[PDB]
């Protein structure tokens, strides 16, 4: 039936968009495209027209995620399904669904007042192959795997579950972490496709609508020489090399201007439908900065 | 739709727990994790936190199997159809799904009252690999296919495979084993994954609830090994090296201190959709020792 | 340059013809083929018009070994080689080709007394698939391999590898057997192509040329066909199931009707050129019956 | 023609066994294996005896490299060699031989003052699979690549590659490091197989024989576990995790007990014979804890 | 070293050319090229100018094999190695080589008197792909196996082999064929690459130059389709569909309009340089029509 | 033997290194590197520091063939081999090779006047990765074939044979192009690699050393996009679209700021050894701008 298939695009909103063009360009090999709009611009990873939009003036945190569908009978039997289960949806007119640069759009907010959008028909600029901001050995892992991985707050993370489920996400709590205070801290992940997972969260109060985000790269050359970026221009690693037990990846987890986390990567391993859980990582992902949402002991 | 999809874990209760280390480790390679509780070790195979819970002050024989389904939509709809096929079950609360170590657990009982847990969600320690009990060439074959397989006494053929059937699996009468009496042995075999069965019956009188638990290493060295281990330590070798016309594994089967018997063995075929039966074995499973409820001429 | 590149055939003497038939087609799979003549009969494993020629009225020993060459030009510079460095040969004519069915033949004894022969051209019977004396799940391995592998005699260790060295082969002392006087028995194997060893020998006494044939079935299940035929028929086992650390091959030895030893065997590895050594098999390989050479501890 | 095929085993002496058997087990992983000498234990990676000879009341430094040949023909040869080009080499008799546990031995010193030996036939112990000294994901790359790599002390370069080069070995300089004293350090390596290489050297002054000594794992999750150790237990880590131009490993530098250092790495690149240079790393290996002899800006 | 690596080319002359073009191109599928000469025109199979030149005003006889070496420098050394070893050669003009549209050629005749040219740079028209003369299903099997194989008539079978294996060809005697008249007729096959063979010949009295041509089809339909218009036509079959023991390929010989044989075929043997022998082919090759210097029983 | 491996670099000097530097980034994606140097700049391709130096103040014209070999011990086997042939050569200081970043250098000039450099070593900057003047959809192919192949001029075909041969090249006349005035133009072509060919040439009069240099792009996508540059930049197309019938790539040939031709191609064929001619292409390069020395009739 009809799905959510990846992560498409993600909106931002910062403070200082000069520092988050360096940011993206020297610290982490995005392509910046500027197309003349006075309040915004774009990051590319790919063939498609941008993945990320990046918005002046803002709040320095999450604007919008937006969810792909394969084509206009999903978006509109998953609009149906969404207004029977008495979520209160919005179909954008034209304008709107021209302004993110879609054939169809909706919109939405999921239960954590996240705002959620759900589109079919990216732009994909094939004229315009990806030219990273800085050198690069490889590039990255997007295609059907989206552009990359979420953590975002919830406030019930079994009404969180309900929505992502109906979009036709799969997954439940895949880490209990002992806490020093004698409780557990339980984080639910959810995939949609082959990549590990796209969207995860728990009950965790946060300042800010977005934990962090992953971007994976193909080559580990290219996730090496980012962190060394990160450890000579003295950006705070909040968390140290290291690789997760559900996603396997060999991950960093790093500032950005805005104050959230970037987590660049490299080898995820395909999502499995069959739940599991876990109680510490493979190795690494020592806490260094803190102050940033994830100061639990990982081992 | 809902079905198991493998043998996740199996408890036993034994008399002796010494003598189970010493086995378990020496001539098996199975690890022994001992979490300090009073009543209970584990033994592992794998990445999972365990395959096999071993109680104290038993009564030598099977406690419960553990059956996984995917997870929590597959629990619930297995679930809803054994009480509307009249089965008695109870879904368990937290406390006693943390004892399994499990994220979601279901308790009822076999139409041969072999007690039957369904659960979803395992631990699994990826922090931790598998170190076995003694040196080994290889691990074991565990993954899709689940911990092994066993035969468990039913007193009713028919019965078990409704049952059986219920929860996902497939398959009939294998063997029609001719008896000097005169008789037929009818014995059926039934898989809910690539192992070749995953539990196996027929309607012979029996002491103990378990016939005997099959473990497959991934090394034919490890099996010729442990069988040595077997007739140096003198212990009881109920079936001589052989193949089964089903499986095809080569395979011999042993006395363990419980009295019910462990079969290694090595390369194992994929389970196949399509019934057939045998009259047979392909080699070997020559009768040695007697009184373990094998004493059947296989040729 | 010219260098042996198979064990093609061997000749062996018996008392007793009929014992031999009825013991290569039962116990072993191997095809006779009578061509009505009054002093021998053959034994077949592929295509070759015969593998085994076996001579009546005999000895119930080996008669020659008959080692393959690529052509002519080897067949000469190999001729050649043996003159210059001293021993005695003979070219033979075309009567006595004839009767080995080969294009071309030289006479020769290697230094423990065994007759040796080298030749070119073996007749092939592609016209007549090979057609076993019993049923069989697979076939032989032969093809590049050759025939199989023997130890036979050896007086001086050093003369013999001197003269397999000069005729193409490579390898040396593979085992070192702690034996319960104290001493070490040494044993060396030598290869001419991927057969893991094709001839062997150390310096022990023995009563006859030949110690041991090995023959490699493609699949276990005929290997343990085997094993059962010799346990039913309630042949003398010398070396039970185990597998040598060397060639890595499923095997065992048992008694021929001569009295020296078949070692049927399965998935043999691929000869290697670096020389090690080991003082142990892998498992098994258990005495059962002594009196034919091999009362070792192998362990 | 002869040459080296492999770093087949190497003797380091110690000063304190107990935090050498401690370090080598919990930190690394290797096996340690005591046969009972008083004034030695053996480290396993594989199903080689050993590669690494602990001796007691030692030096803190390397004791021996042992190269290892394919045969006796090769050993021949090379010795040859080697007295016709005017060095000076023994070789060993029986009891020496079996010292190392080899069927064949000589002994030299190279350019640089470090024992050198030569050998064929090491001693692998198939009935004794690798067994870690604490649970690994995965083991070590050893087979055709040898054991490891080393960069071991030379006073003249040009001495040191004449001799390597009639040994077999192939390469020359491969780094040309900047130093602040406007210098340039160059340091040569060699291969020998398909490891990137197995012997380094450069003209830089150092207080022991031994540099550093490269252990590699097939799994980079016992890399990062490798690594956590060192970090949780407090031990010096002379480079931190990065990748070199040549050897394309992910690597770190730690303290031995001894004082020189360990390398252990992760997926290195397969060696080439065009030879090539480079002036940096790709990313990481910053000086961290200095004194080792690596306190040079590989970036 | 220096060698002939396929047969480039063949000449034949012809009393009839247009029932040759006729025959070609419908019985066979091979092309036909006129260029306007007055006394000849050509047939091709492939991107090569032409494969037979067929010339008028002929003998019905084959006029030249032509054999390609790689480039010049082989062409020079195997002329000298000619000389050196005795037999005439004449180093042809650019006019002759133009004539045969190769970049050089030489003249000789082997010892059977049959004219023989080597050369090298053959013209390849990639320009003209190949257009057979009539629909096919496939193409032909060219490219490093040459155009095909011929038998051809020799005087002295020893004074052939020297010539041949001068020129780098392996082979000898493969066939050993029983006659009534209680003799044995004796073939020898000839290899320079992949093909099974090249060139064939034996000591038969034959009163033509050319026993017969081997032409291989890529699809078995190809070779089915012509089998059936040979029977259609009403053209002699000389050896019905069999597969000879050598090549193993499925095979038929027809009368060509000059008398002497096509065998067309398909699923040719890659050659071997282990020589053996037969003595009667897999199946078929049926004596049909005679006088073709084919009426043996090959069963 | 001791040989050419690929070409390596090329030095070229320009009358307006600003045009170079805007042709070369825009129309073709080379990397422009500048290390500040008053009289040059780099092109890169790929991980090498440099492929093509590009001096200012010049001839527009080719300045340097830098041809690589393994290693130290097949640079001094090649000078050998010149200075024995009758060469004259000069090995270069350090000063020398340290100017075009190698570890050995000699210089030479070939028979039609061009300097010949031939070195060992050159400098990777694996920490610096190629990054395209312009976005790309791949990057270029180079790695075993070096950076591409060059037409030179020559007053000698066979002196220039002999010295290419001397060198490790292999190969001879592939096109013979018929010419209006009756001639024939006749090109060879020789490698020393899988790359089709790296250097070319006839007997044609030339007002420049090189005629065109050929760069070959991994993605058709990328050549189909630079030829739309050269269009809309209304750049001189020499020849058209098309594909010569020896390396088989689709390319075009353009002028750059210099005069001399650019050769941008896709999908080149591997060398082969056996020498073949052919008189004309498969499809296209049709003449379009005259004055380039390609006013020629490929078809
Ligand atoms: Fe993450
Ligand atoms: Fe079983
Ligand atoms: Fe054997
Ligand atoms: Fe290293
Ligand atoms: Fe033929
Ligand atoms: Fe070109
Ligand atoms: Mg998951
Ligand atoms: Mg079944
Ligand atoms: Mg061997
Ligand atoms: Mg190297
Ligand atoms: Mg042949
Ligand atoms: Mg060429």
């Amino acid at each position: 039936n009809a799905a959510v298939i990846e992560l498409g695009y993600m909106g931002i909103s910062v403070k200082d968009p000069d520092a988050w063009k360096s940011f993206a360009t020297d610290m982490l090999g995005l392509q910046v495209l500027d197309e003349g709009e006075k309040d915004r611009f774009y990051l590319r990873m790919d063939y498609w027209h941008h993945r990320i939009v990046v918005h002046h003036n803002g709040q320095d945190d999450l604007e919008y995620l937006g969810w792909r569908v394969a084509g206009k009978p999903e978006f509109e039997a998953l609009g149906q399904k969404l207004i029977d289960a008495g979520y209160k949806i919005r179909i954008c007119d034209k304008v709107e669904a021209q302004e993110r640069m879609v054939l169809g759009l909706m919109k939405t907010e999921d239960p954590g007042g996240n705002p959620t959008e759900i589109f079919w028909g990216p732009r994909i600029d094939m004229s315009n192959p990806f030219h990273p901001g800085r050198p690069l050995h490889g590039k990255f892992v997007t295609g059907d795997q989206g552009l990359g991985h979420c953590i975002v707050r919830q406030t019930d993370v079994a009404e969180a579950h309900k929505f992502y489920s109906l979009l036709g996400f799969r997954g439940d709590v895949e880490y209990r972490i002992p806490l020093p205070n004698g409780m557990t801290a339980e984080l639910s992940f959810m995939h949609c496709n082959a990549r590990d997972h796209s969207i995860a969260f728990g009950a965790m109060p946060a300042a800010k609508r977005l934990n962090h985000l992953m971007l994976e790269y193909t080559h580990m050359e290219d996730l090496g020489y980012t962190h060394q970026q990160f450890v000579k221009n003295e950006i705070d690693i909040a968390l140290q090399l290291g690789i997760h037990a559900n996603d396997k990846a060999l991950t960093f987890y790093g500032a950005t201007p805005s104050g959230w986390l970037i987590e660049p990567g490299w080898r995820g391993a395909t999502a499995i439908d069959e739940a599991e859980y876990y109680v510490g990582d493979i190795f690494g992902h020592g806490v260094e900065a803190t102050g940033y949402g994830l100061d639990v002991k990982l081992s």
